[PDB]
């Protein structure tokens, strides 16, 4: 009985991200997993980190510090319900898949806000309690990314540099920081110019991999797997 | 000559914050020099971070299947992007220097500002095909990240826990700013104001004030895959 959370950030159901998300739902479910989906755009998820994220009264009214206030709110069960809803989903998940098109070598703002607001201190990490000692230890995480740029453009000698440059902030900076074990990202390069067959090739590749997903080795997340 | 233009894209909730202070020092110094300074205070504007179909005000080209990149590109051409987007582009178009002032969130920009990049820097406006990197459409403009961090300077080196700072900079400076044709000036990184001594804080403010005095004469950094990981 494995739980899976797919955090999904595309505006369009009939999109290539959309298909990757659907396949993952279908395949994983077929194996007896419980798959929950956070369809950020459909939820019209709030990306701004504001004082409205605390329901209670503020630890300090005159000066607002988002980090400090959300920390306190987490422990005191005073965070806004949309945040706590996500946290619950994350908490129960054995695996968290992030499904998104690359925007500016990163996640779309709506998914960046989910990270900013959901992964708060006390919940995803603490001091001490980060990187290997992070609070979400024991959970698995996979980035499923699509790109406009082709694979060659994402090499050490392409116009974009190596892909591990855009993976760093998310995989090390964010996921490893919270204690996740990061599986190899799934990157579908340039589906928009790919052919019908290659697109299906790509969707098929994702489907296949998901079959044996729970047997995979977490990548060694360090400053040697991304720039060397 | 009185009046030459800076846009500060500001991403912090609190006026009395350290970021707030850095923003006011820039406004004050650049104004003292006789520059026009415009500030997009994103949180006060309640700026919309989400890339959605509400960003286009015409009839969609393909209503049955929404493609954000395609639709905004065409909207840009029809001059029918949302006014919030179009207002930001006006500010970018007129500026000679764009400063982004923000606290580091998850080795990157706060979502509200990520939304600004997503929505404001659309195809046809900031880049095209051809017309990116060296031929980016915002060529002839200066850009500067002014970032505050939770981590200490030592924490952001090769041997520190967060790795070299150049890794979190790469996506912003090369992937976004260079891609758009900006000339990128070296980042101002103010490390850990929250836990630094009152003395270290004032120096960080003074150091920023001082750099701004000759900011226009500064040489852009070499935007190279060797500038971040070599
Ligand atoms: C603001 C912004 C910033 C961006 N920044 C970057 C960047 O920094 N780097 C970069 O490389 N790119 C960037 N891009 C481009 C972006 O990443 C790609 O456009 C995106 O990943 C495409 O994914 P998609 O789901 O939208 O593809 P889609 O447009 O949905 O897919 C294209 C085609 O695949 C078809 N398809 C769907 N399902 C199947 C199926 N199962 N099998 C057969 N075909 C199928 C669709 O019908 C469609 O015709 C950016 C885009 C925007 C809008
Ligand atoms: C969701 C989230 C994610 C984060 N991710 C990261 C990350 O990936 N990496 C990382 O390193 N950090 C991270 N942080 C920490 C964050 O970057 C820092 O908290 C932030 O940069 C501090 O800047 P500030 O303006 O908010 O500080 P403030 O708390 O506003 O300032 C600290 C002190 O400076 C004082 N001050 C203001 N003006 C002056 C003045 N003119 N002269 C003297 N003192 C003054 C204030 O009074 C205050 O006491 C994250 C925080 C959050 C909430
Ligand atoms: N901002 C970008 C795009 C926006 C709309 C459509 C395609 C895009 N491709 C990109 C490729 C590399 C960097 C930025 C890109
Ligand atoms: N991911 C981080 C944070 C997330 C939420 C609140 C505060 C944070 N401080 C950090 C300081 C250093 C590195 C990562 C940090
Ligand atoms: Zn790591
Ligand atoms: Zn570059």
């Amino acid at each position: 009985g494995k739980k899976v959370l797919i955090v999904y950030a595309h505006q369009e159901p009939k999109s290539f991200n959309g298909s990757l998300k659907n396949v993952a739902v279908d395949e994983l479910s077929r194996q007896g997993c419980t798959v929950t989906v956070s369809d950020l755009y459909a939820m019209n998820f709030e990306p701004r980190a504001t004082d409205k994220d605390i329901t209670g009264t503020l630890s300090n009214p005159e000066v607002f510090n988002y980090g400090v206030e959300t920390h306190e709110a987490y422990k005191q069960r005073s965070l806004a319900s949309d945040i706590t809803d996500e946290q619950k989903k994350v908490r129960e998940a054995d695996l968290v898949i992030f499904q998104f098109p690359l925007y500016w070598f990163s996640v779309p703002a709506i998914l960046k806000g989910w990270m900013d607001r959901v992964l708060c201190q006390g919940f995803a990490f603490d001091i001490p309690g980060f990187y290997d000692s992070g609070l979400l230890q024991g959970k698995l995480a996979l980035l499923s990314v699509t790109t406009g740029g082709t694979a060659e453009m994402y090499t050490k000698t392409g116009v974009n540099g190596d892909s591990r440059y855009f993976l760093w902030p998310l995989q090390h900076g964010t996921l490893h920081f919270c204690g996740f074990k990061v599986l190899a990202p799934q990157i579908s390069f340039a589906p928009e110019i790919a052919s019908e067959e290659e697109r299906k090739g790509m969707v098929a590749a994702w489907s296949q991999r998901l079959q044996t997903i729970w047997k995979e080795e977490p990548i060694p997340c360090t400053a040697h797997w991304h720039f060397g």
